[PDB]
C-alpha cells in the first residue's frame, strides 16, 4: 500500500514526478505556477522531531528554540518601554543575523515583531543582507518557491516557532527556512522520511518469497524517488541477489523506473543459464530399454516355476527334486532388485532395502547349490562303504536354515546400526564430483561393504573344493557338471564387479552404475538358471 | 601501569578518597582550607573527545556557542558604542538568563563584560537571582572544580566551561558555564572514555583472563572505579569474573570489596568449585586391589593346571575324555579372564576395544567345543544301535570348531574396521555420565551390536541344551556328559541376568560397582565351568 501511494502521487501532481526522477529537471525547463505545496509529507503521519535525516535538522531544531528562547526572556521584564529607537531595532538585527552563522545549510530567516510591521528578513547563509517590509514548534510540509517559473531550491522546509507576550499571545512568529536539497533522501526503507518502510519497486511483493533471503536494499531499496541529492550511499539499485531459486537478481528486463519481474535463472544449481549445470540429464531413452528388460526376464523367470510344477513327475526332475529345485529359483528374483531399487533414486529406505535382497538372494541361490553339491560327494563316497540312505528337502533345506540364520542376524544388526547415526550423520545418500563440475546422489559404501564382498569369496571356496571331490563319480545326468560351472563362473565375474564398483566409487554417474548393475546380473544370474534349468526339459 | 596510577594519587590526595567510593562522605565532612583542586585525568586524554557523559555535555555547549555567536555579531556593528545604558544592560541580563534555563544541568553561568566590572552571576537552575558585584581561544576547557568555603560540602565537581570574547584586541574577558555531574556516570571504567578508561581496574584483567581463559571480568563493570558522583542504573558488577572452570574461576575466596586479591581457586578437571571430590568417584583402592588379588591367582592356579593335566596325560580317565580338546577349554577359560584386569585399568580406546576381543574369542572357545563334544557322543551312539561307527578325537572335532572361530574372526574384524572409522567424526567409545548425583565418572559406552551379540549367545546355547535333552539314556562310565549338562544351563542362565542387568542400568553404575559385577559374574560361570569339566578327573576315578 506504501509503495502505490507513492505512484498515485506521482501523476497526482503533473511534471514533477520528472524533477523526482532527475535532480536537475528545472534546469532544463521551467514555466509552471508555484507548485509543490505538500506531496506525501510524513506518510507515517509526520514526524515531530524523528528519522534523524542527518543532525542537520535537529541541531537546527535546537538553535530555533534557543534562539526564541532569547526573546521569551525579555518578555516579563519590568520597565520595558520599548520605544523602537534607531538602537532599539539593530537589536533584532543581531539575533537574525546570528541565526545563520552557525549552521551549514540555512536560508532566509524574517521575524514579523508586530508590536506597525517592523518585519526583518535576510538572505541565504554567509551572504544576507538587512530589509524591512512595510504552538511549540509547529512544522511545515516540503515547499517551492512560488515567485515566478520554478528554479531551483529543492523543496526547502519553512519550520517555524511562536512568541507569546504578556499585558495573551503576541501575533508573531520567527521564521526558519532549512535548505534540504543536499539532504541524503531516506533510505526507501526502515522507516524515516518520506520513504516510508516500503516505498518501492516491489522488494517483497514480487521477489522475496520464491528467493529466500531477498536482499533486495542492500543500502538503498528500490532506489527511490529521490530528488534532492546523490550522496554517498551509493543507492543500490536491482540490489537483489538471494543467491539461486526461480527469483535470481533481475538482469533480464524490466529495468529503470519500471522494474518488476526479476524472476529467472533457476536449474538447481547457485548459477544463472539454462539447464546445461549439474543436475545431469538423465537418458530416458537408455533407461527405458533397461527396467523394461529387467522385468520381461523376471516374469519369464515366475513363469517357469509353474512349468516345472506341471512338469513334476518327470524323470528329470525328480533326481533334483522339486522343493530344491524351486527354492533356487525363487531366491534369483531377489537378485533381480539390483537394479529396480537402483533405478528410481537415492533414499533412505530405498538404500537398505539394496543390502537385504543381494545378501538374502545369495545365500537362497548359491547357498543350497554348494549343498546339493556336498551331498553328492558324502552319499556316493559314505555308500561305498554302504548305508546311510540320505534325503531330500527335509535334511537340506534343514541345513539351509543356518545359513540363513547367520545372515538374517546380520542384516538385523547392521539395519538397527546404521538406523542410528541418522540423528547424527546420513551416510545413505552421499554426492559425487566429475570432471565437468557436476554432481549426481547416490550410495556411500560405510566399509561393511569391503568384508560382504570377502563373506561371498570365502564361502564359494567351499564350493570348489567339492567341484574336485565329485570329479570322478559317475552320474545319471551329469547335473554335477553343470553345477561346476555356475560356481566357478559366480565366483570370477563377481570379484571383478565389486573391484571395479569399490574403485570407481565416486567417479560413476548414477546414469553409469546401471549399466554396471545391468551386466553383472544378468552374466551371473541368467547363466546360473539357465544352467540348472534348460538341461532338464530338453538336451536329456 | 594505568591501574596502579590512582592507588599512587590516592595519597596524594588525601581525604578525598573516601569521598570517592562513599558519595555520602561529605556530610561529616567538616572542616579544610578548601577541597579537591585537581584530578590527573589526562592518562586517556586531555578532555574525552565525544565523550559518553550523555549528550548533555555535547549539548550544553551548544547553548555557550550559539550565544556567543550572538555576541560575535555587534563587535563590528557600526554605531554600536552607546555609553551602557539601563536597556543595554537588561539585554545582557536576558541573555544569562536564557544560559541558565538552556539546560537543567548547567549551574550558575558568569559573564564578564568588562568595558567597570559589570559581571554577573545568578543562582542555580529553576532558581535563579540575578546579582551584580564590583591569545587563545575555541572553547577551552577547566578541571573539575570543588567549591572551597570551609569543608567540601554537596554539589562537589563543577565543570567549568568557559569560552573567549574578540571585541573590535580582544575584550579581556571570558564567558563563563559551570556544569553540574552528580547526575553522570562515569563511564563504565573499562571502554575508553572518562577516567578510568580501560585502566584503573586493579585486581583484574590480566590477574584472572590468560590463566582463566574467557575472564568476563567485567560481564558489564569491571572495576567500579570512582564512583563519587552517582549510582546510575548501570548496576556496577564488581567480582563478575566467572572465566567458567580456569584456574582462578570466580574469585569469592577472599580478598573481597576493594582491596582485591586472591582470585585463583576451584579448578580440577571439571567445571564444578568446591574440592576435588564432587567430579571425583569414590575408588576405594583397598577393595579394588583386593579383587586383583583374588582374581589373578586364579590364573595362575587355571594356568598351572594345563601343565597339571599335561603331566596325567596317560590316565584313564583323561584318556577317555581327550587331551587335546581339553587343553583348548582351559586356554579358552585363560582368555575369558580378561575382562576384569582391561577394566580395572581406566578407560582407553585400545583398551575398550580388546575388551570385546576377549570376551567374543573366548565363549567361542570354551562353550564352542562343550557342544561338540557333547553332539559327538550323540552321534556316536545314534549309529553304533545298527551298523558302522564314524566320528573320532581331536581332528574331526577340533577342526570343526574351525568354522565358529572364523565367523567369529571375520565379524570382529568387520567390527573393529567399523569402530576405528567413526572416529574422525565420534568417538562412540568413552563416554560418561552420573549416578543421579551429579558426580560423572568415564566409562565405556554400548555400540548397539553389543545387543546383538548378546542374543547370538543364548541362541547357541540353545542347540547346547537340546544337545543335553537328546541325551539322558547313554551308558556312560565316567558321567562325562552329565556335568557338561549343568555347565551349559548355569552360564545361559546368569549370563542373561548379568547382560540384562548391564544393558538396563548401565548409565547409573559407579566405576567401582561395575567391577564387583564383571568379577561376580566371572567367578558363577567361568570359574564353575573349568569346576566341574576339570576336577571329577583326577578324582573319582
Ligand atoms: C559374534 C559372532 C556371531 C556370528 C554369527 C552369529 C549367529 C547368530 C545365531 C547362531 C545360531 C546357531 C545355530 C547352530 C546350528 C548348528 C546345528 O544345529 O547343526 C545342524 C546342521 O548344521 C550344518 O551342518 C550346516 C552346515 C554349516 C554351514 C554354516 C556356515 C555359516 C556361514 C554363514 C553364511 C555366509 C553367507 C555367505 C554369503 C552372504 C545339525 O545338523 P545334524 O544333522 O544334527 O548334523 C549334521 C552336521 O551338523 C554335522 O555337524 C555332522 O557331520 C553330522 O551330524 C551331520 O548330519
Ligand atoms: C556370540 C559368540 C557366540 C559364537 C557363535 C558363533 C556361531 C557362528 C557359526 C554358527 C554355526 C555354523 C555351523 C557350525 C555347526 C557345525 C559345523 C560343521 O560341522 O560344518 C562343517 C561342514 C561339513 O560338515 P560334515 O560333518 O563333514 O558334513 C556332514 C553333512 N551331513 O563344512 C562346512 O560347513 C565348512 C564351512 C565353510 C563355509 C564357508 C565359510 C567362510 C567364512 C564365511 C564367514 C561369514 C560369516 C557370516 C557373515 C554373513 C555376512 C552376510
Ligand atoms: C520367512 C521366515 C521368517 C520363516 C522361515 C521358517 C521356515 C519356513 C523355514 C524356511 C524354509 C523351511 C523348510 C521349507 C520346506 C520344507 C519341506 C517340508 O516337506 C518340510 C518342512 C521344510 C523342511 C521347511 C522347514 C522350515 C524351514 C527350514
Ligand atoms: C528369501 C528367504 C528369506 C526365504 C526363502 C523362501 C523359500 C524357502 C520358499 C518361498 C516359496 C516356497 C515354495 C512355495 C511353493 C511350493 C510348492 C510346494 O508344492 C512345494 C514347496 C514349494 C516349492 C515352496 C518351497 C520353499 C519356497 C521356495
Ligand atoms: C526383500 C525382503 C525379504 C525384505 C524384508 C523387509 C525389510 C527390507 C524391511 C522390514 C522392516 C523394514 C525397516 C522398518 C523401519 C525402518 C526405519 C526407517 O526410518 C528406515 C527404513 C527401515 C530401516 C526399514 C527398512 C526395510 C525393512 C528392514
Ligand atoms: C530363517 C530363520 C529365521 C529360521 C530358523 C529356524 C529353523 C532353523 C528351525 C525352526 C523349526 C526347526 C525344526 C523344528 C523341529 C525339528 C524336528 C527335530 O528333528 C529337530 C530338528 C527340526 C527339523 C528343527 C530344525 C530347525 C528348524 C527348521
Ligand atoms: C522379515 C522381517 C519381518 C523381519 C525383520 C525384522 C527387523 C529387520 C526389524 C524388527 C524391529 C525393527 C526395529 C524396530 C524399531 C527401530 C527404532 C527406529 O528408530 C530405528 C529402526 C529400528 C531399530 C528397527 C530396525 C529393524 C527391526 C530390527
Ligand atoms: C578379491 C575379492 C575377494 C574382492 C575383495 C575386495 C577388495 C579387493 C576391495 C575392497 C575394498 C577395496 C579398496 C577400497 C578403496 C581403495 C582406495 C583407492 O584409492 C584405491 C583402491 C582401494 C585400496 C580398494 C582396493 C580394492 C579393495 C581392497
Ligand atoms: C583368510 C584366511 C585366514 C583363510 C584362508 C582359508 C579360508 C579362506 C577358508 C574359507 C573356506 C575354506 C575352504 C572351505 C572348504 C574346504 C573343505 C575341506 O574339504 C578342505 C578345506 C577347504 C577347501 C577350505 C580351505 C580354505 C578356505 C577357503
Ligand atoms: C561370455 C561369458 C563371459 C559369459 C558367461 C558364460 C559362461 C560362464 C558359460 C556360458 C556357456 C558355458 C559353456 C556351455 C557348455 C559347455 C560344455 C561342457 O562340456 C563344458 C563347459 C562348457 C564349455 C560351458 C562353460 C561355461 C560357459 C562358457
Ligand atoms: C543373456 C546373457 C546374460 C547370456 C546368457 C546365455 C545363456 C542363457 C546361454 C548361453 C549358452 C547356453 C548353453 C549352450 C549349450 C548348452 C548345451 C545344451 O545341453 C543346452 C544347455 C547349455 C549348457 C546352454 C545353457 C544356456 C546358455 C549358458
Ligand atoms: C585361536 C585361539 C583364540 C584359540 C586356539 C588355541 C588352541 C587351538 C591351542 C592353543 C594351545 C594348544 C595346545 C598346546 C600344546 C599341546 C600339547 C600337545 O602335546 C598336544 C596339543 C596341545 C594340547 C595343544 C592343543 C591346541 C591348543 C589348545
Ligand atoms: C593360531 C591361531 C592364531 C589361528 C587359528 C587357529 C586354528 C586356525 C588352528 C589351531 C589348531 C588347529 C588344528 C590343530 C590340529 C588339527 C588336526 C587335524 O584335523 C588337522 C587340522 C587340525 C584340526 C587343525 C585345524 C586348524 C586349527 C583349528
Ligand atoms: C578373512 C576375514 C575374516 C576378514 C579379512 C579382512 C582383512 C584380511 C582385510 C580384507 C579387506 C581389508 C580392508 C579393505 C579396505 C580398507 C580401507 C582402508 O582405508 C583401510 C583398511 C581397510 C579397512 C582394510 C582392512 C583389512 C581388511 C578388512
Ligand atoms: C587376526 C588378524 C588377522 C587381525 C588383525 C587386525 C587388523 C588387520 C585391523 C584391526 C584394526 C584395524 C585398524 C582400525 C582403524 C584404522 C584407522 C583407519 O583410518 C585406517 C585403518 C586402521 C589403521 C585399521 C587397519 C587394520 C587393523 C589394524
Ligand atoms: C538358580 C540357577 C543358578 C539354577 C541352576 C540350574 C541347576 C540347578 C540345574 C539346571 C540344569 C540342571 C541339570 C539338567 C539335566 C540333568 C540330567 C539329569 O539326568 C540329572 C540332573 C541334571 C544334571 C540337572 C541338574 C540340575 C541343573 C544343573
Ligand atoms: C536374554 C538375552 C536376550 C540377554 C540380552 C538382552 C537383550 C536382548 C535385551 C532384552 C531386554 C532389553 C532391554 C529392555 C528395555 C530397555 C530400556 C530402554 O530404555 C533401553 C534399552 C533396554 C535396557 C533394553 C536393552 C536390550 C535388552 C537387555
Ligand atoms: C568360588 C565361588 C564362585 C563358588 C564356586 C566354586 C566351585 C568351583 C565349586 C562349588 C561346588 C563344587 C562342586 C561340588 C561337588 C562336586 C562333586 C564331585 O564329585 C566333583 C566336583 C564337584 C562337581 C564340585 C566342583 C567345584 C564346584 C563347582
Ligand atoms: C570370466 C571369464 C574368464 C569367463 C568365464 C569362464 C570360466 C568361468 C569357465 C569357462 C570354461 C569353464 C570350465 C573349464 C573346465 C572345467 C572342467 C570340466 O570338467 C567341468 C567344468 C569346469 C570346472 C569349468 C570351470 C569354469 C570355466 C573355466
Ligand atoms: C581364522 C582361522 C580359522 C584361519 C585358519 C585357516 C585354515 C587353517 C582353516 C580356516 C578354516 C578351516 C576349515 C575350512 C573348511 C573345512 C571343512 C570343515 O567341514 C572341516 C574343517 C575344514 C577342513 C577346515 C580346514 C582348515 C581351515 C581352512
Amino acid at each position: 500500500d506504501g509503495t502505490i501511494l507513492a505512484q498515485k502521487l506521482a501523476e497526482e501532481v503533473p511534471m514533477d514526478v520528472a524533477s523526482y526522477l532527475y535532480t536537475g529537471d528545472s534546469h532544463q525547463l521551467k514555466r509552471a505556477n508555484c507548485s509543490g505545496r505538500y506531496e506525501l509529507a510524513g506518510l507515517p503521519g509526520k514526524w515531530p522531531a524523528l528519522a534523524s535525516a542527518h543532525p542537520s535538522l535537529h541541531r537546527a531544531l535546537d538553535t530555533l528554540t534557543h534562539a526564541t528562547n532569547f526573546l521569551n526572556v525579555m518578555l516579563q521584564s519590568n520597565k520595558s518601554r520599548e520605544q523602537n529607537l534607531q538602537d532599539d531595532l539593530d537589536w533584532y538585527q543581531a539575533l537574525v543575523w546570528s541565526l545563520l552563522e552557525g549552521e551549514p545549510s540555512i536560508s532566509r530567516a524574517a521575524i514579523t515583531f508586530s508590536t506597525a510591521p517592523q518585519v526583518f528578513l535576510q538572505a541565504t547563509r554567509e551572504e544576507s543582507r538587512i530589509l524591512l517590509q512595510d504552538s511549540h514548534f509547529k512544522w511545515s510540509p516540503p515547499y517551492l518557491e512560488c515567485e515566478n517559473g520554478s528554479y531551483k531550491p529543492g523543496w526547502l522546509v519553512t519550520l517555524s516557532s511562536a512568541i507569546y507576550g504578556l499585558q495573551p499571545e503576541f501575533r508573531g512568529v520567527m521564521k526558519v527556512d532549512i535548505n534540504l536539497q543536499k539532504v541524503d533522501i531516506d533510505q526507501c526503507s526502515s522507516d524515516g522520511w518520506f520513504s516510508g518502510t516500503h516505498k518501492c519497486h516491489l522488494n517483497n511483493s514480487e521477489c522475496m518469497p520464491i528467493k529466500g533471503l531477498g536482499f533486495v536494499l542492500g543500502a538503498y531499496e528500490c532506489i527511490c524517488k529521490a530528488g534532492f541529492y546523490h550522496p554517498g550511499v551509493l543507492p543500490v539499485n536491482n540490489f537483489r541477489r538471494r543467491g539461486p531459486d526461480q527469483h535470481i537478481s533481475g538482469s533480464t528486463k524490466d529495468v529503470s523506473e519500471e522494474a518488476y519481474v526479476c524472476l529467472p535463472c533457476r536449474e538447481g544449481c547457485p548459477f544463472c543459464a539454462d539447464d546445461s549445470p549439474c543436475f545431469v540429464q538423465e537418458d530416458k531413452y537408455l533407461r527405458l530399454a533397461i527396467i523394461s528388460f529387467q522385468a520381461l526376464c523376471m516374469l519369464l523367470d515366475f513363469v517357469s516355476m509353474l512349468v516345472v510344477y506341471h512338469f513334476r513327475k518327470a524323470k528329470s526332475i525328480r533326481a533334483s527334486g522339486l522343493i530344491l529345485l524351486e527354492t533356487i529359483l525363487f531366491g534369483s528374483l531377489l537378485l533381480y532388485f539390483p537394479v529396480v531399487i537402483l533405478y528410481f533414486e537415492p533414499s533412505t529406505f530405498r538404500c537398505i532395502l539394496l543390502r537385504w535382497a543381494r545378501l538374502l538372494g545369495f545365500a537362497t541361490v548359491y547357498g543350497t547349490v554348494t549343498l546339493k553339491l556336498h551331498r553328492v560327494l558324502k552319499v556316493f563316497l559314505s555308500r561305498t562303504a554302504q548305508r546311510i540312505p540320505y534325503m531330500t528337502g527335509g535334511r537340506v533345506m534343514r541345513m539351509l536354515a543356518v545359513i540363513l540364520l547367520v545372515v538374517f542376524w546380520f542384516l538385523i544388526g547392521w539395519t538397527s546400526s546404521v538406523c542410528q547415526n541418522l540423528e547424527k550423520q546420513i551416510s545413505l545418500i552421499g554426492q559425487g564430483k566429475t570432471s565437468d563440475h557436476l554432481i549426481f546422489n547416490m550410495c556411500l559404501i560405510d566399509r561393511w561393504d569391503y568384508m560382504t564382498a570377502v563373506a561371498e569369496f570365502l564361502f564359494l571356496l567351499w564350493g570348489v573344493y567339492l567341484c574336485y571331490a565329485v570329479r570322478t563319480v559317475p552320474s545319471a545326468f551329469h547335473e554335477p557338471r553343470y553345477m561346476a560351472v555356475a560356481v566357478h563362473n559366480e565366483l570370477i565375474i563377481s570379484a571383478i564387479f565389486h573391484t571395479i564398483r569399490f574403485v570407481l566409487a565416486s567417479r560413476l554417474q548414477s546414469d553409469w552404475m546401471l549399466m554396471l548393475y545391468f551386466a553383472h546380473t544378468h552374466l551371473t544370474v541368467t547363466v546360473t538358471i539357465g544352467l540348472l534349468l534348460i538341461p532338464k526339459f530338453s538336451h536329456s
